[PDB]
């Protein structure tokens, strides 16, 4: 797709045996040249590059301290950990929205970075503050964090956030600030319809006259006693109805799991999903039973049945 280029490469032929510094969590990819790079929550957004996306290493992050600003949003924050980011290319720019929050609480806010390059040897590398998106406080019973854009099929670009409280939200941008259009509406589109709402982490992509919508099911953070699974639902509207594979709509629990983790690999959630021709990757992070359940970056090939079905 325009906005997340990975040119001609098939994603089904290439071993996806990752090595390298694989420590990640809520990761996204973008690929510039013959580099890609992954960002994630950590210190300022952490960043890796990789040489073929299958060996990885650090490359550093974008923010050297927390941006001033956000500091008025979240009082409380104590350390510079930003969460969930998110990136698209769009006008020769790239747009990287990430989290300002705490664990556990709704008071957050979601910031927007840009660069011309993710090449950080390109002396026109250099990730520019935009400032706020969207918010969210103690008396909102949405949380304002895991951002991710998509365009529609009319070329309009949606950010679609959330975890917990109400479930999804969505809301249309305006494409010169890529920021909430000023009469755009906050709509729900996914929820548990159960407490603790355990649903958060979405990510929406087009496929063949369908938005299909990537969420994270239950609990993340917590290691080997970690039971995030993810799950995914589809409509023909961006703004829903979303249903899943049995007809059950993601306003009510609705939801096909796609992956709910092994004996190895325990909890697997917070995912990406990127296209290059028919074929696709499922990018998300995993719980490693075997290294003291260290949060692991992990890319496998998706594949679509008949219907139009994702599967690993
Ligand atoms: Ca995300």
């Amino acid at each position: 797709v325009h906005f997340h280029p990975f040119g001609n490469v098939n994603f089904y032929e290439m071993d996806w045996s990752l090595k390298g510094d694989l420590w990640a969590h809520d990761p996204v990819i973008a690929k510039e040249g013959s580099r890609w790079y992954v960002f994630h929550t950590g210190s300022g957004i952490q960043i890796k590059t990789s040489e073929d996306g299958v060996h990885w290493e650090n490359m550093g992050r974008v923010f050297p301290s927390l941006p001033d600003w956000c500091k008025q949003y979240v009082p409380e924050k104590d350390e510079d950990h930003l969460w969930a980011p998110d990136i698209c290319f769009y006008n020769g720019i790239y747009y990287l929205y990430y989290s300002v929050s705490t664990f556990g609480k709704n008071t957050s806010v979601i910031g927007l970075a840009t660069n011309r390059t993710l090449d950080p040897r390109d002396p026109d590398y250099e990730w520019k503050d935009m400032g706020p998106v969207i918010h969210s406080t103690a008396s909102d019973n949405y949380n304002a964090i895991d951002p991710n854009v998509v365009f529609d099929q009319e070329g309009q670009p949606w950010l679609s956030f959330g975890s917990f409280w109400s479930g999804i939200q969505l809301i249309q941008l305006d494409t010169e600030t890529m920021k909430p259009a000023a009469q755009a509406e906050l709509l729900t589109i996914a929820s548990r319809g159960e407490e603790p709402n355990a649903i958060e982490a979405p990510f929406i992509v087009c496929r063949n006259g369908y938005y299909y919508l990537f969420v994270s099911f239950d609990f993340c953070c917590r290691g080997i006693e970690s039971t995030y699974k993810i799950a995914v639902g589809r409509s023909k509207d961006i703004t829903g109805p979303y249903v899943d594979k049995n007809g059950v709509s993601m306003m009510q629990g609705g939801g096909t799991i796609l992956d709910a983790g092994n004996d190895r690999w325990i909890g697997p959630g917070h995912c990406a999903v990127y296209f290059s021709g028919v074929s696709a990757i499922l990018v998300n992070h995993a719980y490693d039973a075997l290294k003291n359940g260290e949060p692991t970056l992990q890319i496998r090939p998706l594949y679509w049945d008949d219907e139009g079905w994702p599967y690993l």
